[PDB]
C-alpha cells in the first residue's frame, strides 16, 4: 500500500494548479496503485480537502 500512496502523491505533486485527474488518469492512477477508480477518486478528494484545511 505504500507504493499505493505513493503513486498518487507522485502525480499530486506533479499537478499541483490542477490537481484533478481525468477518466483516463484515474484508470491509469488505478492500474499504477491496484486500487479501483471509486479509490482513486475518493483518494484525491481527500488528498485536496486536506491541502486546503485550516492550521
Ligand atoms: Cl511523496
Amino acid at each position: 500500500p505504500k507504493v499505493a500512496t505513493n503513486i498518487m502523491r507522485a502525480w499530486l505533486f506533479q499537478h499541483l494548479t490542477h490537481p484533478y485527474p481525468s477518466e483516463e488518469q484515474k484508470k491509469q492512477l488505478a492500474q499504477d496503485t491496484g486500487l479501483t477508480i471509486l479509490q482513486v477518486n475518493n483518494w484525491f478528494i481527500n488528498a485536496r480537502r486536506r491541502i486546503v484545511q485550516p492550521m
